[PDB]
């Protein structure tokens, strides 16, 4: 069948560090010379590499247009690209939304971790947390025909100690089925002051190889408790200047804070061939998601470096089932080829979400806080009442036209996209408020191939967000507004060498914001306008030698705000500048031997709508090496890496609120096969 391939895992390319195709939402996998869009795969094998354990140590460490605001340290990972912020809670699995873990998704269970850089409603319908700065998608580990029984321990600064299985075996006539499971447990002090952390998890890759019918299903567990939270720095009314960031190792929060985050979820897809020119496909999976902590966020008090800790209480008991059904076919109109996506899903939400702020506690950014008091946060113990319900659903077509031998493709959709959320007062068990839209979002695009290993494209695509609800503060408050419609235009050009590839993107993503104005009314009346460039170059472009170099410049405009002191000024948080390079040696004097650098660079960017507050340009340096070796015939890998290398303090810029950067980390680890 000739949509049989669209699961079908992509090839890695030279080097093994990337892959040659990326999933593209509803439209399945495409080689990225065949993507009208910019999209990276980042393989298993790098990951393994670099001792990456989460989606943000992996991306901030390679990928020119991902930034991470929060870190490590803290609760919550969140990533900016392309000059928009993107949740950790849209991160996508195989395509699908709603079922990794909700604040920082672990990848030690990953076999790709692909971006699409800008919005895609067309491809994948809206993301839960409204995202559209581009969409995250990981592809879990399969089991391979020739067994797995990997091994290895680690050991993190300052005292995580830490075990890894992968285990794969098939079974079966033909090994039809397979069975690859991940199991991690790491657990000590972090390299942060007073702070530990512990992580199990557990993974189970399913899957069932048939002639005309394709099977899996996918189990995680994972739980992260710390002793400990990081938290933003945020702005004051009176701030005047970016305080010099502390150390690293500082922790200037709450001491004696806590987070207890547990996810579980299991997710179940299949294909089926109805004929050569049709297969069938489905998908439905759930999560559940499990919050409790108490931490601070600190807020600027003065401009010497004093703080007061805001403490809250916060609990999450959030139900989430994912699903997807569909057709893919195709057919001719004399030289056109079609390749056509039928395609509806459904993600339905039960949130129970109460938190308390009590305690402000006076503190200084460059002394790690001492044991203060613990509010009472004892009304919150209990049952955790429902506070929200979301119902997104949508049904969309999608056509592939090829012409002139597959060198000229243009791909047409249009997705009816519906939208409902309600709301609950946590005290009361009022309904406050009950949002239900539908809107069309669609697609263009045209690719085409002058050389064989050169690709010119262009696309438009759109982007979604909820409307947000008016501040209890402004005439129309607790008025929830209508959806936010994000625009992207963009046109790139992709040459590949063999053994590199290079390529440009120039973008264009317009997107409205809300601010209340003058007569205190909450309009959706502001405009962001990020027009961007985008460089890169991976690939081996030398024997033994791999090289990942990226980089973006960006104008992100604040292009209609309601106030003069922003109009035209940047938006906060968004770099205009920013660069990476990785390079990976296998020396050719020592057996076994391979070397790894890497710099990633930002620029200045500003906190404020006004832009009167900026923060410094920063940069970073990682070093790594892996020694390869035999014992008893078994092939062994020792691994060192060396985050923040050079043991830079740095903010990351948001809107209104900074994160602080991880100190100088090493790990090291020890893989054996058996
Ligand atoms: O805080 C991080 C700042 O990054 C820019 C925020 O992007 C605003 C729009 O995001 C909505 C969906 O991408
Ligand atoms: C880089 C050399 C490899 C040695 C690192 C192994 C650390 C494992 O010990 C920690 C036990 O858990
Ligand atoms: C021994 C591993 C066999 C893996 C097959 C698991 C099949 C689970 O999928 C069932 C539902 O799939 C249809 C999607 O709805
Ligand atoms: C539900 C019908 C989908 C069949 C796809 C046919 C090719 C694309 O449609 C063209 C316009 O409709
Ligand atoms: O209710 C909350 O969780 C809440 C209110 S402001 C806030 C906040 C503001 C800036 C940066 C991080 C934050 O967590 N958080
Ligand atoms: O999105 C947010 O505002 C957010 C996410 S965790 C969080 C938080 C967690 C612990 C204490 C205070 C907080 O504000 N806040
Ligand atoms: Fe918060
Ligand atoms: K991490
Ligand atoms: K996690
Ligand atoms: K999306
Ligand atoms: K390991
Ligand atoms: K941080
Ligand atoms: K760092």
């Amino acid at each position: 069948a000739q949509a049989a391939g669209a699961e079908t895992l992509p090839a890695e390319y030279a080097g093994g560090q990337v892959a040659r195709g990326a999933r593209l939402g509803m439209l399945g996998n495409a080689d990225v010379m065949d993507a009208p869009f910019s999209i990276t795969s980042y393989t298993a094998r790098t990951i393994e590499q670099q001792q990456a354990r989460s989606v943000a140590d992996l991306l901030q460490a390679n990928d020119p247009s991902v930034r991470v605001v929060g870190g490590r340290g803290d609760l919550v990972d969140s990533y900016t690209i392309r000059g928009f912020s993107v949740q950790n809670a849209d991160v996508a699995f195989n395509g699908l939304y709603g079922l990794l873990p909700f604040w920082r998704v672990p990848i030690e269970f990953a076999e790709r971790v692909e971006v699409l850089k800008g919005p895609n409603a067309l491809l994948g319908g809206i993301s839960p947390g409204g995202s559209v700065g581009g969409t995250i998608n990981l592809v879990p580990k399969r089991a391979d025909d020739q067994p797995l029984t990997r091994v290895s321990v680690d050991w993190t600064q300052r005292g995580q100690l830490g075990t890894h299985l992968d285990i794969g075996r098939r079974f079966g006539e033909n090994n039809a089925f397979g069975v690859r499971f991940n199991g991690v447990y790491r657990n000590g002090d972090t390299a942060v002051d007073h702070q530990s952390r512990e992580f199990p998890m557990l993974s189970l890759g399913l899957d069932f190889r048939g002639e005309r019918l394709r099977l899996s299903s996918d189990l995680l567990y994972q739980k992260e408790s710390l002793e400990g939270v990081v938290r933003p720095l945020l702005t004051g009314p009176g701030t005047t200047h970016i305080p010099h960031a502390p150390d690293s190792k500082t922790r200037f929060g709450l001491r004696d804070s806590y987070l207890d985050q547990e996810d579980y979820s299991m997710v179940n897809r299949g294909e089926y061939d109805l004929a050569d020119n049709l297969t069938a496909f489905a998908s439905i999976g759930g999560r559940q998601s499990n919050y409790e902590t108490i931490a601070a966020n600190s807020i600027l008090v003065g401009n010497q470096g004093d703080i007061v800790n805001s403490l809250a209480r916060q609990r999450g008991d959030r139900r989430t089932y994912s699903a997807e059904v569909g057709l893919r076919g195709n057919f001719d109109t004399g030289p056109l080829r079609h390749d056509w996506t039928l395609s509806a899903n459904r993600l339905h939400e039960r949130l129970g979400m109460v938190y308390a702020f009590t305690g402000m506690q006076s503190g200084n950014l460059y002394q790690t806080s001492p044991h203060t008091p613990l509010p009472d946060f004892s009304s919150l113990d209990g049952s955790i009442p429902k506070t929200n319900e979301t119902d997104l659903g949508g049904v969309a077509l999608a056509d592939r036209l090829s012409f002139l031998e597959d060198r000229v493709q243009v791909t047409l959709g249009v997705r009816r996209q519906q939208i409902e959320s309600r709301n609950y007062d946590q005290t009361s068990g009022a309904r406050t408020s009950h949002d239900k839209r539908h809107v069309w979002t669609p697609m263009a695009s045209v690719l085409v191939k002058p050389l064989q290993d050169l690709s010119l494209y262009a696309n438009y695509i759109q982007g979604l967000s909820q409307g947000e609800a008016a501040p209890m503060t402004a005439a129309n408050a607790g008025q929830v507004l209508a959806p936010y419609k994000a625009e992207q235009y963009e046109i790139g050009a992709k040459y590949d060498l063999g053994g590199f590839t290079t390529t440009l993107a120039l973008f264009e993503i317009r997107k409205p914001n809300a601010y209340t104005d003058a007569s205190n009314v909450f309009r959706a009346d502001g405009e962001q306008r990020n027009r961007g460039v985008e460089l890169s170059l991976y690939g081996e472009p030398l024997d033994g030698v791999r090289v990942m170099a990226g980089a973006t410049y960006i104008k992100p405009e604040q292009n209609k705000t309601g106030d003069p002191a922003s109009e035209g000024k940047d938006a906060p948080g968004v770099a205009r500048r920013q660069a990476n390079l990785g390079v990976s040696w296998d020396t050719p004097f020592v057996d076994g031997l391979t070397l790894d650098s890497r710099w990633i660079y930002t620029g200045s960017a500003y906190v404020d709508s006004a832009n009167a507050l900026a923060v410094p340009h920063w940069n970073r340096v990682d070093l790594g090496a892996a020694y390869a070796f035999q014992v008893a015939g078994k092939p062994l890998v020792a691994r060192a890496n060396l985050e923040n290398a050079l043991g830079k303090d740095y903010w990351t810029a948001a809107n209104g609120y900074l994160s602080i950067s991880s100190p100088r980390t090493l790990s090291l680890s020890l893989t054996a096969d058996f």
